[PDB]
């Protein structure tokens, strides 16, 4: 009962700006969830958008379904159109 993102992989990830990425990113560092390890990931910069996404969107669920909540809080404030997709409440 916790799988939002996964289902919703395919939302994120053909939608999410190559901006809002950055600012998200960011964002996730600032609540220090993940680690310089998997930040390095999604550093390493790996193609377009559809790339740089899939990393973000799965290194963030890693760190369990706890993350999930920040996740899509900041995304909120961050893109309110994509959001709405994801605007559960």
């Amino acid at each position: 009962a916790d799988q939002l993102l996964r289902k919703k992989r395919r939302i994120f990830i053909h939608s999410v700006g190559a901006g809002t990425i950055n600012a998200l990113l960011d964002c996730l560092l600032e609540d220090e969830v993940i680690s310089q390890e998997d930040m390095n990931k999604v550093r390493d910069e790996n193609d377009t958008v559809m790339d740089k996404a899939r990393v973000l969107i799965d290194l963030v669920t890693g760190k369990g379904p706890k993350s999930c909540c920040k996740f899509i809080k900041h995304l909120c404030e961050e893109d309110p159109q994509l959001a709405s997709k994801m605007g559960l409440h």
